[PDB]
Parts: structure tokens; C-alpha cells; sequence
């Protein structure tokens, strides 16, 4: 099975998923001096007031905080997006050390972790159909740096003990994702893909420039999770990030000047 190790990591993914060497793969390095302000970009709208979280799951490569997307309760619109995208789940990518962990990089700088809020275009009916379209998904990427603790993240941190191993899940209702957002919504955007197999190229990426700060204690809890299942030797869940991929024929646009 694919993973992040020496024998099953990102450099091996192309064998089972040829698109790994595709034309619009993610993540990418965001060269701030090459990105251009785009006046055509509309205001970004993040409406998470009615968000309904339901469960948190350790899927063997990260943990997903799942939401009820049977209706428009938590949606992302505006910006480079046409239409409405519904929040289905969010997860993170982090490192074994604070100096690495993010997937996207800014002028080659790696952050301690990166949050991905995944949304699907409602015009396609369901997530499965959306990932078969070039404009099927919109992922809001948020960088995490180590410093002061993030109050809105503690609820996630404290429940990780109950889903330490692969396959474990726990009820996780009433979690407000608004507490994970930085102050500013300034962002960079480009067309890309899922960063984990099947690496489908159906994502409009919206990466916020302002990182949120989390405490060393909070990130350390992330690093206590396991890639392995219960009853198997312990493999700490760390460095579950894919490196930057070639930008190729793409242009990264900035929402700010
Ligand atoms: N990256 C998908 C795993 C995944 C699917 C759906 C939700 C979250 C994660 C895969 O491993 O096949
Ligand atoms: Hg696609
Ligand atoms: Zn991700």
C-alpha cells in the first residue's frame, strides 16, 4: 500500500498512480515574486457558521475531521471559484521536526504543518463525481507555525488519544472550524491535484498567506499518532507530506498586491 516510507513513499507513487508525474500536480513551491496579483479574483467567502462536524478518523496516513455535507452548511465560494463548494472534511500534514511538515512551500520555506479543508463543487452532486472534474474540488490550505497555542485546535488535539491507530474513529460533533482560520484571507491560488493517491487533478487550490500559530505541545500530540494499526509495531505518524512538484504550465495568482 502507498505510504510515506522509503519503499512506499511519494517517489514510488507514480507506479500505481501514473498521474503523479502529471501536468497539474500538487503541492508546489509558491514563488512569491513570480506570483501575480489578479484583479479578476472575487472576494473569498468562507461560510462555516452552520458547519456540522460528525467524526474524526485515523485513516493510516492522517486524521480526517468529517462533516455532514448532505446540505450547504459549511461552504466556500468567491475568489477564483465559480459556484458553491461544500466542506466534506479537513486534515493536516506535519513533520517529525518543526522545520518541515507542510506540503506547499513559500519561497522554498517549509512550515511545521499544513491544514487542508476539502470542499466539493455541488454542481456535481457528490464527492465521487466531483473528483472526476477539473473544477470538482476546492481546498483551502493553511500553514501552521510553532509558537503560541491555537485555542480552536485543542479540541482536536485532546481527542487524538482515542484514535491513535489506523482504522480508529471517534464521535467528534460540534467542532467549529472557524477557530482554525487566521485573521487575513489573503491567498495564492492555482489549479492542482489531491496530494495523496489517487492524486486526481481536480483541485482549485487556495493557500492562505497568513499561517496560524500552534504550540509545541499541540504539534507534539500530532506526532504521537500512529501509521500502524492496533496490535502492530508502532510507527509514529510523522512526515506525512508530499514534496513540492513541478509547476509546469501553471501560473500562481495572488489575491493581494
Ligand atoms: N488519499 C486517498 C485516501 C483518502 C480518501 C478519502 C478521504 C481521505 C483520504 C487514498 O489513499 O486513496
Ligand atoms: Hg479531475
Ligand atoms: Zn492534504
Amino acid at each position: 500500500h502507498w505510504g510515506y516510507g522509503k519503499h512506499n513513499g511519494p517517489e514510488h507513487w507514480h507506479k500505481d498512480f501514473p498521474i503523479a508525474k502529471g501536468e497539474r500536480q500538487s503541492p508546489v513551491d509558491i514563488d512569491t515574486h513570480t506570483a501575480k496579483y489578479d484583479p479578476s479574483l472575487k472576494p473569498l467567502s468562507v461560510s462555516y457558521d452552520q458547519a456540522t462536524s460528525l467524526r474524526i478518523l485515523n485513516n493510516g496516513h492522517a486524521f480526517n475531521v468529517e462533516f455532514d455535507d448532505s446540505q450547504d452548511k459549511a461552504v466556500l465560494k468567491g475568489g477564483p471559484l465559480d459556484g458553491t463548494y461544500r466542506l466534506i472534511q479537513f486534515h493536516f500534514h506535519w513533520g517529525s521536526l518543526d522545520g518541515q511538515g507542510s506540503e506547499h512551500t513559500v519561497d522554498k520555506k517549509k512550515y511545521a504543518a499544513e491544514l487542508h479543508l476539502v470542499h466539493w463543487n455541488t454542481k456535481y452532486g457528490d464527492f465521487g463525481k466531483a473528483v472526476q472534474q477539473p473544477d470538482g474540488l476546492a481546498v483551502l490550505g493553511i500553514f501552521l507555525k510553532v509558537g503560541s497555542a491555537k485555542p480552536g485546535l485543542q479540541k482536536v488535539v485532546d481527542v487524538l488519544d482515542s484514535i491513535k491507530t489506523k482504522g480508529k474513529s471517534a464521535d467528534f460533533t460540534n467542532f467549529d472550524p472557524r477557530g482554525l482560520l487566521p485573521e487575513s484571507l489573503d491567498y495564492w491560488t492555482y489549479p492542482g491535484s489531491l496530494t495523496t493517491p489517487p492524486l486526481l487533478e481536480c483541485v482549485t487550490w487556495i493557500v492562505l498567506k497568513e499561517p496560524i500559530s500552534v504550540s509545541s505541545e499541540q504539534v507534539l500530540k500530532f506526532r504521537k499518532l500512529n501509521f500502524n494499526g492496533e496490535g502492530e509495531p508502532e510507527e509514529l505518524m510523522v512526515d506525512n507530506w508530499r514534496p513540492a512538484q513541478p509547476l509546469k504550465n501553471r501560473q500562481i495568482k495572488a489575491s493581494f498586491k
